[PDB]
């Protein structure tokens, strides 16, 4: 299981839910993250155990609620973090650059849905992080996206 550190999830964390869609906050949030087009951006996670698969898809819907708002028109998932094994457990951090995406209304302003996919052997596990893209972001603070090790797992 896991938590999202940044951006920030779109409710409580409850370990239970995370086997439902957006780990059962279904409905969109309005307190959105600021999220830079610049390629400063990034998606840092916490898991419990590893090794586990994980990624992330993308709903450029401003009401994101539901699988298929997270589909492209050929009805497959638009992928914004492809799917990697990850061995270590802890922090996980990737760098995340939203304009390198082929995905229309990718802008200044846009709202959009992050959703972490998560296998690691107790299932298939979600969170959502409700962001608005913006050219910049004033004082990202990066503390949270480092790479945890273990010598002994
Ligand atoms: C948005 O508000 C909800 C409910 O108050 C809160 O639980 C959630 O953590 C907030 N989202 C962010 C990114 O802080
Ligand atoms: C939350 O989801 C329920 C069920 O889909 C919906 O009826 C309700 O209006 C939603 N509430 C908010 C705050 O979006
Ligand atoms: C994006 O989300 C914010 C915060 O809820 C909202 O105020 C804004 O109007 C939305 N923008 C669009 C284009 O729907
Ligand atoms: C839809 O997404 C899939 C991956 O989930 C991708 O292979 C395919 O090219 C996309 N379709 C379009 C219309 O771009
Ligand atoms: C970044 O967050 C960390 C806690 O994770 C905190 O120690 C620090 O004050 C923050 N950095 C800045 C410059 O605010
Ligand atoms: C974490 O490791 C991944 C490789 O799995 C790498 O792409 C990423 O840049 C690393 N993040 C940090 C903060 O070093
Ligand atoms: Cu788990």
């Amino acid at each position: 299981h896991f938590q999202l550190q940044w951006p920030g999830a779109r409710g409580a964390f409850v370990a239970n839910d995370e086997v439902y869609f957006c780990g059962a906050h279904n409905n969109v949030t309005t307190n959105r993250t600021d999220f830079p087009l610049d390629g400063s951006g990034f998606v840092s996670i916490k898991s419990g155990h590893a090794p586990y698969t994980v990624g992330a898809i993308i709903s450029l819907e401003t009401d994101a609620d539901a699988w298929e708002d997270f589909k492209n028109s050929s009805g497959g998932d638009q992928i914004a973090i492809a799917y990697r094994q990850v061995d270590n457990s802890g922090t996980y951090c990737v760098p995340f650059n939203p304009s390198s995406l082929n995905i229309a209304g990718i802008q200044d302003g846009a709202n959009a849905t992050i959703q972490v996919v998560y296998t690691g052997g107790d299932g298939n596990l979600y969170q959502c992080a409700d962001v608005t893209f913006r050219t910049t972001v004033a004082n990202l603070n990066s503390s949270v996206c480092t790479n945890s090790t273990h010598h002994h797992h």
